């Protein structure tokens, strides 16, 4: 654990966390790892236990001890939760993905938000409802989703969660949102203004922010373009960074801070031995789970 908490510098801003991810195994592998995420950050992202392949692997038949150790672990220990994630075509179950009839699919998705969401009702501060949707493009992934249901799906995804959890802020999260001017920054943002228009319950917009090298500076304009989509908020929900550079993290952090609408930044793992990316060192601390100089940079910027 750092001496300095950069969650609660974050938080002094009037942020409302810089949190990070976990689930069992990171969480008792050693010491240090629990130490940190108790003592320098302030949320929690279940790295997978909350996935649809690892709660519901059969057909209405779920699997809940994962992310309720998860879950029970945060609410143990003040930390805000993001669930992750409700609806999206990979770690998905080839039951689901197999289905070709409309309706059946659509009472599948239903039962699928409606039963992961009542269990932790109320102990949840965002769910990715929808996750990675976007073509690089702007235009729909033709996920299952959408090849057999249509547009419609992001309509009955987002209504559902609200009615289930009316207190949890409800995002579509996508990555490579990470530029003003990109694609699939623009697709984002005419398909939330007219989804939001039309009466869909979407509170947030979550940029995954997964970067490399030298390209933090670009995130501040990225989170303006986000800003005009017209949710109430916006949130840096998985950022890493190749080379974990002290410029590119603090360009991110103060792209999040100096931008109305970003109540957060999650870092998408703790040490970087325990990196989906380990082999480019992209998080806060090391093999050693120490503080990298990122770490630093970031308490020093705040
Ligand atoms: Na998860
Ligand atoms: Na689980
Ligand atoms: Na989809
Ligand atoms: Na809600
Ligand atoms: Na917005
Ligand atoms: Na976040």
């Amino acid at each position: 654990q750092a001496s300095v908490s950069i969650d609660a510098k974050f938080k002094a801003h009037g942020k409302k966390y810089l949190g990070t991810i976990g689930d069992q195994y990171t969480l008792t592998k050693n010491t240090k790892n629990p130490a940190i995420i108790k003592a320098d950050f302030g949320q929690l992202t279940p790295e997978n236990s909350m996935k649809w392949d690892a709660t519901e692997p059969n057909r209405g038949q779920f699997t809940f001890s994962g992310s309720d150790y998860l879950v029970n672990f945060a609410q143990s220990n003040g930390k805000l939760i993001r669930g992750h994630t409700l609806v999206w075509h990979s770690q998905l179950p080839g039951w689901v993905s197999s289905i070709t009839d409309k309706n059946t699919l659509i009472s599948v998705l239903k039962n699928h938000i409606t039963t992961v969401m009542t269990r932790y009702k109320g102990k949840i501060y965002a769910w990715d409802v929808l996750n990675e949707i976007f073509n690089e493009d702007g235009s729909l992934r033709n996920s299952v989703f959408y090849n057999v249901i249509g547009e419609d799906y992001v309509r009955i995804a987002f209504e559902t969660a609200r009615s289930v959890d009316p207190n949890a802020k409800l995002y579509i999260n996508d990555y490579n949102l990470d530029s003003a001017g990109y694609s699939k920054v623009n697709g984002m943002v005419s398909h939330v203004k007219k989804w939001l228009a039309a009466g869909i319950p979407i509170d947030g917009i979550g940029s995954q922010t997964h970067l490399g090298a030298g390209a933090g500076s670009a995130v501040a304009g990225a989170l303006n373009a986000l800003a005009s989509a017209g949710t109430k908020e916006i949130a840096i929900t998985e950022l890493d960074i190749a080379g974990a550079s002290s410029t590119d993290y603090v360009n991110v952090v103060n792209a999040c801070l100096n931008q109305a609408k970003c109540v957060g930044i999650t870092v998408w793992g703790v040490a970087d031995p325990d990196s989906w990316r380990s082999s480019s060192s992209p998080l806060l601390f090391d093999g050693n789970y120490n503080p990298k100089a990122a770490y630093n940079a970031i308490a020093n910027a705040l």
